[PDB]
């Protein structure tokens, strides 16, 4: 659950004193000292003289068009968390503005203490200096290396929907949400301005959007600064903010006054959250306008204002670096030694090199610092989820009646055993979707919850399971869904979400990022726990799209996962679900695990049942398994054909074919492939299936027909250097399909039964399997001008029941 | 169910047409000839020379001062109606306005269908002449005798509580309510102007109040009609309405002039009427603002301006009678004689007398007429509930454990058989309460339904059961819900409300006017069809007020039940209900009947239960029932005492005497009253027990100790002339109350089991039984100062367990 810490929505009722802004000032400066110190020095942090270009590195790499602005904005925070006693988690939108995260982390001291070896001294200062970076070094982002970080930023876009999902069912945090200006023009943060409509100021806590409006992207201004003030505050308070504005920098006031004049605005707004707040435990029902402050400054605000005689300060030039060869002139030398002198660092620092104690003291101690607040590290938080029963959920009837029986859909299984640890679990588990649940059959939750919808409310006779508060979200955006479960994950909570197969495309960047979050996490970074995993149905895929047709076809999202799968880190997994006893198994494993993304496809059509929960459990730890109930070789010796299958409807056509071959006498076997990385490289993949196990499924000597979900690429990348590996041929997704009846889809991909058959007779004799191979081709001509004619699937199509259901 | 009538909702998008307000203007003269030919004229209707002071009354009685306007807006209306087809009652609050009522029904010519008699001719008029207000006559106000009227009107502060009643669970009726303006000082239409956030526009229909706001009382003017214009929108802007108002007669304007202005106007609120209706098939979450009309006319508004040197017209001189004596001098019949040539009668009727056709070209026709629209006559659309099976609601542990067994609340017994009621009846059942429905414990219906809630929503840990439809209404008033209730019964549906029972005082008024309603209907008005009862189930009573004390205590509702049992119109029912089975049979029976004011006395505390559902059925059909099972005597002459008793607590202590007695031999008789009006005279009230049936409940010689719930006035004054009757001695309340133990209640009152145990010895023999007497005295007396010094009641009468439980 997520912890109440601190005194949460307190109101100041006192001016900000004196001394707190005198430290805050302070600290600015020595932030902004170490932020270049950062990106220009490699020895010597203090300048004892002499200072020469010894001391600086040889190439300079960083950001600081940002920094200075992002020090102002997380010492003002943190002068108020240390006078409010507030749960808070700063997301950092522009992310490039790393120098300030680690200045954060090396100030508030929690950097020493997940490093021991950068102290707080002058040895301590050359190291954190040189590190920035460097071969063997920290990197330049704000990454999951610093502490007090959730959110990487280096691919831009989801500051606000991580901001949105780190304060839902967590009441009692405040996240200020840092965005960049030119980020704001991204596709998916347009979007997430929109999310205040989606959760609840009671059961909820606050997000404060910080516009960090400098005017600059790389080399180009943002559009947003160069419209009108009437239209900026016209557009946020058309999407329910009450637009602030801060002014700075853009001309010679006192920096004591402008650090005044922010703190005056700052409790304003917290004087207004604090309302918001209070007035939320009473009502609830009508939404309220957030607070959201722009916060307009120059780019790169304390730098050499012109430098070649180019604006620099103010500008875009201010970027990357200005000075990008401190190196290699004496002129931009001396430009870099009198931006270091003009924050004073011989009064900030002591004699030893550490940070005076008067420019740190207005500073949160404990649990209330950045890198120490737990909602940075979800790890620690995070607890299991309490499971009902399996075997409550199962489908006892191909216990009784045999494999194969039913018409049932797999994801309603799904849809029950959610609904129970939603019952189990409320407020740390949650469902998201993209328009979608109800359409992959998820809505068995909404007998224990409700979605959550905090726009108005018309009517009963189209408002059904919507409540301001709820465990299911659902917004028509993958990239507002995926952000969403990604913050609710990496705050400590658990959650499924739901989507088209198709449309996953959407977050492809999206899951590469979480990938590298996780990585990086299970390489290199111990003291972060691990969180829970990104669990997404894929559901309405690509072979029952009869609505929609051919713009709703794409499988590829098996192929952009494989993609990270390296070094034993085991942060993806990819499961078929061929029906609702193997999804029974897949959901509860796939819930039980830590720090990965599990893509778990399954189908929402009526399909067969062919195994019972022990018999999916069995296959689910090796991953793939042997049919020995449809095997008519009892030995690898006896089969003159492998038949294996990943998928439901894959599993269906080798079922039906295997029908087929079995009148032919043809001895064959049937493999099935749960979890597509077990057919991954034993020595790349230690928990993928050893050589000897794999060969054992699938004979050396003998030929394998796979049948496949996805393209079939993924398969034959896969398998290069496993045995028999040149016998098996992969039939999968061609990018042939339309609107049409469902043995027409599966024709086109010539990954039906009657072709299946015929692959597999070749595969043995195309000479004395001739003629029956003849028919069988000219059958599939005929029973696809059945559907053209009569407007369903074949009788032989649509009729076949397995021959093993009693 | 309420029958959609004609094109509900329909705007008329185009001009009222000249020819329309043409009939308009015929139609009210003609109208107001007609109104003042009932007050005045006796012959010659017409006025055919000699019209002498012959043809006047002797006894001029009646109203005018409202009549004029009420024939202006009725005329208007019935224009509307022709013209848009709308299903519309009217509801005229200034019921003393009955000619303009009787005209109506008259020119409509649903007048002479129900009363062939009156023809349309000349007789037929001077019939309708004489008949007004005479001996053998029709009555003077909008009488349930006259066709189109569910609302006497006769005593004031009821015409918007049954207009919201009216509309409820019907939505394509609409109802135009005429407020007197001396009748709004009234407390109970101050708080019905109110009841608009009760009510939703989409399922309920809708209610327009116009407020006839002429200047006068009797003889006063009204508060309303002296303060500022700016005050009077304000104030019916504050309770949810768009105040519209008109201003006739109050210069010399034409009445053409005055008929079209308000046509304009009359469309313009239609068409905002219309946008509401409209607007809540896809909104009904919002409350809009409903419509208003203040129509300020002058009192009397086409009599004579001044009568004696006096203002007469725009004055309160006009209220009755204007020529109070125009058979007493030749003057004043001069003054009449002016005053009805003013209409130009020599146009508006034809040769034969009946008003001529151009005059009612105009009108609407068939069911759209006000005294033809079923909405009207509510017993045409009436259809009996179906309802659940008895058995299934039967406490069946008396039929096993034995009679005596249990501690249930017996109100919550009739919540779960209501509740099972609306399940089978939605939108024909209702269940209202003063805010007390959960106090009586009838909240097993909110399994089915919820609270029907108008006004705000703040949060959900406050609002559970509330909804903006729901079959339960619940207002602080008494005034709200009966009047709800009875124009919910008077359109065709069914209901029950609860109350406590010290504040159904708070309605003696409104229940018997509403038995005047039923008393006239059940003698003279065959026409007129049963309605359903209004059902009251009185709870909460005086017995076990612990919380509240002497101010909640008052059972003198029976009394005024009592008065209006005559002539055998069997239009009241008061039933004890001694237990859950009695209560069971009670309520079906209620449930069942028509044309009657059933008031159930049921308690909400922990009782114990006595009867079977067969046992309970049994007494019910005779009211009073011997317990053979609890009488010591076979025959009626062995015992030597009967006892008898009515009410749950007072069976509780004629048992627990009973079992006193037992250990003493004495032999004793046991008799239990449901029904009060079974133990009237027989020769008054031919459904009440016979006397020889009384004499075999109740031993002639042997006396009769009676404990009653009520004052025992009540019982006394109706045994009056039964066979020993002298030898009863009814126990009952005697103002004698506080907050205080259970036991201590009946203490004070003589009820308590010891001192009815002492009453019963004291009837056979003082003497023999004197230290036994004086033990049962002095032992009330110590458990009287048990419950001081220890808080609670004995337990020797707390643990008190009948000896018939196994
Ligand atoms: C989607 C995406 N496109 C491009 C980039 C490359 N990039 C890195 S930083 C940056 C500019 C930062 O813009 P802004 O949000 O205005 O930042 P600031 O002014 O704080 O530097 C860009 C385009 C990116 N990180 N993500
Ligand atoms: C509660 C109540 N008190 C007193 C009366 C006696 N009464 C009969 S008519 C009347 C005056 C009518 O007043 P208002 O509503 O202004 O009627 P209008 O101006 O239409 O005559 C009164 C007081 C009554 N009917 N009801
Ligand atoms: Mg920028
Ligand atoms: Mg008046």
């Amino acid at each position: 659950t997520s912890p109440v810490i601190g005194t949460p929505w307190k109101k100041l009722n006192a001016p900000v004193s004196e001394e707190a802004l005198e430290g805050v000032d302070k600290y600015w400066r020595v932030a902004n000292y170490l932020s270049i110190g950062q990106i220009y020095l490699r020895s010597n942090p203090l300048m004892k003289e002499p200072f020469t270009r010894e001391d600086v590195k040889h190439r300079l790499v960083g950001h600081w068009g940002t920094t200075p602005g992002l020090n102002f904005l997380i010492g003002h925070i943190n002068r108020f968390i240390a006078d409010h006693g507030q749960n808070t988690v700063i997301i950092m939108g522009p992310g490039h503005g790393g120098p300030a995260g680690t200045s954060q982390s090396y100030l508030d001291g929690t950097y020493t203490e997940t490093f021991p070896k950068i102290t707080k001294d002058e040895a301590g200062l050359q190291k954190f200096f040189r590190q920035f970076s460097y071969p063997g070094g920290i990197p330049s982002h704000f990454a999951p290396e610093t502490p007090g970080s959730i959110h990487e930023g280096g691919e831009l876009g989801y500051a606000l929907s991580h901001a949105y999902g780190a304060i839902m069912d967590n009441p009692s945090l405040f996240v200020p949400a840092i965005v960049g200006d030119g980020e704001a023009e991204t596709g998916p943060l347009a979007t997430g301005w929109q999310s205040n409509k989606l959760v609840n100021p009671r059961t909820d806590g606050i997000v404060l959007p910080i516009l960090h409006l400098n005017g600059y992207k790389i080399a180009n201004p943002t559009i947003l600064s160069r419209i009108s003030d009437e239209e900026l505050h016209e557009f946020f308070h058309g999407m329910g903010y009450e637009p602030y504005e801060f002014v700075a920098g853009f001309d010679d006031e006192d920096h004591m006054s402008i650090h005044r004049r922010f703190a005056e605005l700052w409790e304003t707004i917290w004087d207004e959250i604090c309302d918001i707040k209070a007035t939320a435990q009473t009502d609830n029902v009508h939404r309220p306008f957030y607070p959201m402050l722009i916060f307009r400054t120059p780019k790169g605000w304390t730098c050499p204002k012109y430098i070649d005689g180019k604006k620099t300060e103010g500008s875009w030039r201010s970027h990357q670096v200005p000075l990008a060869s401190a190196r290699d002139t004496e002129a931009h030398f001396e430009v870099l030694k009198n931006w270091l002198e003009s924050y004073k660092p011989e009064e900030l620092f002591d004699a030893n090199g550490a940070v005076k104690d008067d420019v740190l003291a207005f500073m949160p101690k404990g649990e209330l610092r950045i890198g120490a607040n737990p909602n940075a590290n979800g790890g620690v938080i995070r607890n299991d989820l309490k499971l009902p029963n399996l075997e409550d959920y199962e489908v006892k009837e191909v216990a009784e009646y045999g494999h194969g029986w039913g018409q049932l859909e797999a994801t309603r299984t799904l849809g029950a055993y959610t609904r129970d640890i939603i019952k189990n679990n409320p407020r740390d588990f949650r469902i998201f979707g993209p328009d979608e649940t109800a359409s992959n059959r998820l809505q068995a939750s909404y007998e224990v919850t409700n979605k959550q919808w905090d726009a108005g409310y018309i009517s009963d006779e189209v408002d059904e399971h919507m409540h301001v508060s709820g465990q299911v979200v659902e917004q028509l955006s993958e990239h507002q869904m995926e952000g969403f479960l990604e913050a609710y994950l990496l705050t400590g909570r658990h959650g499924i979400w739901s989507s088209y197969e198709s449309f996953v495309h959407v977050i492809d960047s999206m899951l590469n990022q979480h990938a590298k979050w996780l990585e990086a996490t299970v390489r290199e970074i111990p003291w972060r726990k691990p969180i829970a995993s990104m669990n997404l149905l894929v559901s309405s895929h690509v072979w029952r799209q009869d609505h929609n047709g051919f713009s709703h076809q794409d499988p590829g999202v098996t192929s952009v996962l494989l993609n990270k799968c390296f070094h034993n880190d085991h942060v993806i997994g990819i499961y078929f679900a061929t029906d609702a006893n193997m999804l029974l198994a897949i959901a509860e494993k796939c819930y039980k695990s830590t720090n990965k993304i599990n893509a778990i496809i399954a189908g929402k059509q009526p399909a067969a049942t062919w195994l019972t929960l022990d018999e999916a459990r069995a296959e689910l730890e090796k991953g793939a398994a042997a049919w020995d109930w449809a095997s008519t070789a009892k030995n690898n010796d006896e089969a003159e054909v492998v038949l294996a299958a990943a998928g439901d409807v894959p599993t269906q056509e080798i079922m039906a074919a295997s029908d087929k071959l079995k009148e032919l006498g043809v001895k064959f076997k049937v493999v099935n492939v749960a979890d597509l990385l077990s057919l991954q490289s034993a020595k790349e993949n230690d928990e993928a299936l050893t050589d000897e196990e794999f060969a054992d499924i699938f004979t050396a000597d003998k030929p394998v027909l796979f049948a496949y979900h996805s393209y079939a690429h993924d398969v034959r990348g896969l398998i290069y250097d496993r045995p028999n590996h040149d016998n098996f041929n992969v039939h999968g997704y061609e990018e042939e399909g339309s609107t049409t009846t469902p043995y027409d889809m599966v024709r086109v991909n010539r990954i039906d039964r009657y072709e299946l058959t015929a692959e597999a007779l070749r595969m043995i004799d195309a000479d004395k399997y001739a003629d029956k191979i003849d028919e069988l081709e000219k059958f599939r001509d005929e029973a696809f001008q059945f559907a053209v004619d009569n407007g369903y699937d074949h009788p032989d199509y649509t009729d076949w029941v397995y021959s093993g259901v009693n």
